[PDB]
């Protein structure tokens, strides 16, 4: 009864926002997957279909980040990511639409899987889209510090740079998923759908931080579960909360976000970032062969593997409805060809 | 009046119709709008999704229990057919034609092939170039009927009259958008291949007396052969709907100046079109189909074939998954 749809939107109204993707994304049922698992009814939110260089969740963040860049009058964009980063590909594409170049620092987090990982996938797309890959740094490099040194160098040359953090996960970027929460609330109300759980893959933290902020701000009752793609449970929850609280302050919402709203499950990380497990690969095959939907072996694939295992362990009732947010990532499949061919 | 025909929900329609202000200013001619049929949402999308919404609905009404189709190695139609059939809990039996044998291991194993395998396609055979693929399919279908199957054979590119109904619907969709958006459409241009997209658009634009010129940029066949084929399919699609009168032959126009060396072989202008669209608009074309379509649009604007006050709608038909099949060519520049 106390639900307050539009409260988030009213705080978002004072922030600039560029139209870069195709919104709202569809919210649709997965009937073959739901029958195969024999548990709750599974719905998918298609944030893979944002329309920006094969789409993805990073597109929502970029609509706020690049509006803010344009507001500052930036004339070059800087960001960073792992070799096969989706954020990097979408940032370059988005910046090209706005007529701006993008300088990129890539991090060699993963060096397995041969030449296809090095040169296909998101790397091929980065090149076609005209990204300026300034350096490939070793795993473990302070990537944020390297971007700030680059930014200062370009400033001395006369540029006005805007630095976008890894995954776009600043409080401004998290506003994109505050907006998604409101879009998911209206969508499901219009479809007469009662959402009992939201599940998605959580990484640099902006997607979960924005969703948690939007859901708490509208007094929605919907529990949200992040499936970690890298960090352990306690570390990921602390970073999500910290960013979500910084986003709560940016929106100017009084008080504090409930800490019990941040929940992560890290049982599906496997050996580390960008390393799929055999459960990751099954999730990809199940979603492609039962639903014609393409996941990815780094992010959405681990998020779905988490969901499939939770259903199989009996965590949900048949009359419950689960929303899986498809966060995208299909372009990365091609960097993983050596592993698929085994 | 397409509700008389069965239609399944496979894609996300209507697709956006957006202006491209960077490309339009760079070329200095008319205003270019892009219809985003690369964003149908079916296994990275594409024009083939529109056809399959009617092909697989008709197949369901006939009680089909297995789909058969065919295409070249990097066929976008094969990928989308496997994905669409998977949604119905149907398997797909695929024959591939080895039209192109350049571009190395990525062409053979990446791109649409990687997707075809992940989506569970059953590639029955890799046939040599020039094979009568429709006859190969009919032999497979008859062989499956003896095993008790009820197969539904989809022709190459989904370009039967039923499939072309997909772009008759797109024509109505485009008219409504430009009407609400208050946009005068002066020309429509798109890459034309197996003929279904153009035959459907011509039949829709003509049945409503829209008077919008349509140009198909061929990806393979020469002009006269392609116009003959589009016109024949558009006529059967005209009769399938019961439209009064008959379809005018002057409505079918094709330009085949951008085929280059043949199917799946991009020219230097094809690759320039891919770079311009990616760097000016963040939009990914493909070197087989939509990139050749855009190379033709770019070249005709440079020839002053259009005035600045005209509005061009380019239908982005998709194909970006095939970019990965062409990595080795990209890595030469």
């Amino acid at each position: 009864g106390g639900q307050q749809m539009g409260r988030g939107s009213m705080h978002l109204a004072r922030f600039p926002r560029l139209s870069l993707g195709h919104f709202p994304t569809p919210l649709e049922v997965l009937p073959n997957l739901s029958a195969y698992l024999g548990g709750p009814t599974i719905y998918i939110k298609r944030d893979d279909a944002t329309g920006l260089a094969t789409g993805g969740n990073k597109t929502r963040k970029l609509e706020f980040l690049l509006a803010d860049a344009q507001q500052q009058g930036a004339d070059v964009i800087i960001t960073q990511g792992a070799t096969q980063s989706n954020h990097v590909r979408q940032t370059i594409a988005a910046a090209a639409k706005l007529g701006l170049k993008t300088k990129v620092l890539l991090e060699k987090r993963v060096e397995d899987y041969g030449e296809d990982y090095q040169r296909s996938g998101n790397v091929l797309l980065d090149n076609l889209l005209g990204g300026d890959i300034i350096d490939h740094l070793p795993a473990g490099t302070d990537m944020q510090q390297a971007m700030e040194t680059l930014a200062e160098s370009l400033r001395k040359e006369g540029f006005k740079p805007y630095v976008i953090p890894g995954g776009g996960s600043s409080p401004v970027g998290a506003l994109g998923y505050v907006a998604c929460a409101e879009e998911l609330l209206f969508q499901s109300s219009q479809q007469r759908l009662r959402i009992d759980h939201i599940v998605h893959a959580t990484g640099s933290t902006g997607t979960q931080a924005g969703l948690v902020t939007g859901l708490a701000a509208t007094h929605s009752q919907i529990p949200l579960l992040g499936i970690s793609v890298r960090a352990p449970k306690a570390k990921q929850e602390e970073n999500v909360y910290a960013l979500a609280q910084r986003t709560w302050q940016l929106l100017g919402i009084p008080g504090e976000l409930p800490r019990s709203a941040v929940r992560v499950n890290s049982d599906y990380v496997g050996k580390g970032y960008g390393i799929p497990t055999e459960g990751t690969l099954e999730a990809l095959r199940l979603l492609a062969q039962l639903e014609g939907i393409l996941l990815d072996p780094v992010y959405s694939g681990k998020g779905m593997a988490g969901l499939i295992d939770l259903i199989r362990q009996g965590h949900f009732r048949a009359d419950e409805n689960i929303v899986f947010i498809h966060t995208g990532g299909s372009a990365g499949l091609f960097g993983y060809r050596q592993l698929f061919e085994q």
